[PDB]
């Protein structure tokens, strides 16, 4: 059973908030809580922040808030410290299903040496870190929300969603998923096909996987879910398994999916772009494609949707 959302005023708008609240005036939210993602054996920590904004801050799936942290902009003296974005890995109405709570999912930012490995934490991600270690009661000062370029294209209730994510980039499809099956939403009976892929180092890097297996037992012909660990396992070739080489076991399956309309996301750290490209051209010239062709057709159909950052 969909669980219970309010309120349905939410679904009311036809144009996604944008800028509601600006860096010279942010809203002052709230932390509720902060959850290690990850176990003992990932490289580094990724944490599950969730945010009281009281309603003051709605969004809608896909979109970014930015977080300003505290302190002094280091190369602006008197100056606040810059906006960083992060991807609202929770729905509209948040993970206490009310509409006054925004989720993120954060990694921290750390630096090592190269050489000696040793940590320097003078050198770490400022907000990364600020929001990990981060406590119920902190406050946190929130800009936006921003972006459009991964919204959710809803006029298709059976439109297929191909999701290729690594890391944090799992991010947006985390309130796609719980969107499109967990919540009682009467405005979108989604009936199609939603096929998330998700890259990580290993088993005790992966975020939020308990939630999407639980999705392959509920909607077993509405989700497909595919795992690429990329310290854990090989590809084909001897390489180290990127979330590119899960996209190649299924090669004609995604194709004839993007074919017949499918739209593809892209969401993580930028490297991961270069080898889906190679992967994908080589894909394309094995069926005696161009992808060059075929990705110009993707994106002047509005198929193609990256947030790489
Ligand atoms: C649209 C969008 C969505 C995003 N979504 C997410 C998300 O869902 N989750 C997420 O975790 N991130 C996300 N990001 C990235 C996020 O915005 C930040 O860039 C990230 O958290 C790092 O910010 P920071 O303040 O921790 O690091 P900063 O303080 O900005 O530092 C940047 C980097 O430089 C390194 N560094 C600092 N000083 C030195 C030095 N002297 N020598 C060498 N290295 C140094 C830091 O360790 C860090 O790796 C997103 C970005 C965009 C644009």
């Amino acid at each position: 059973s969909k669980v219970s959302v309010a309120p349905l005023h939410l679904e009311s708008a036809k144009e996604p908030p944008l800028n509601t609240y600006k860096p010279k005036e942010p809203f002052t939210a709230t932390i509720v809580s902060v959850e290690s993602l990850v176990g003992p054996k990932a490289p580094g920590e990724t944490c599950h922040i969730v945010i009281d904004h009281g309603g003051n801050v709605p969004y809608w799936e896909g979109q970014s808030y930015g977080v300003i942290p505290p302190g002094e902009n280091p190369k602006k003296p008197g100056a606040p410290q810059n906006v960083r974005l992060y991807s609202i890995a929770s729905t509209r109405y948040g993970d206490n299903f009310d509409g006054r709570t925004g989720s993120l999912c954060v990694a921290r930012a750390v630096y090592y040496d190269p050489e000696t490995g040793k940590e320097d934490p003078s050198k770490n991600g400022v907000c990364s870190n600020f929001l990990c270690n981060s406590k119920p009661g902190d406050k946190i000062q929130l800009t936006g929300p921003s972006g459009k370029i991964m919204l959710l294209p809803e006029e298709d209730p059976n439109a297929t969603h191909i999701m290729i994510a690594t890391g944090t980039g799992v991010a947006p499809f985390r309130g796609y998923l719980r969107r499109m099956f967990m919540e009682d939403v009467p405005n979108y009976r989604f009936g199609g096909l939603a096929w998330l892929f998700l890259g990580v180092a290993n088993s005790d890097s992966l975020l939020y996987d308990e939630e999407f297996t639980s999705y392959l037992k509920q909607y077993p012909d509405n989700f497909r879910y595919d795992k690429a660990l990329s310290r854990e396992q090989k590809n084909r070739s001897g390489g180290k398994m990127y979330v590119q080489d899960k996209i190649e076991e299924y090669s004609d399956e995604i194709f004839k999916l993007l074919d017949g309309g499918a739209h593809i996301y892209f969401c993580g750290l930028k490297g991961m772009m270069p080898g889906i490209q190679d992967t994908l051209k080589k894909v394309a010239e094995r069926r005696g494609e161009s992808w060059d062709q075929k990705l110009a057709q993707l994106k002047k159909n509005k198929q193609w949707h990256v947030e790489v950052y």
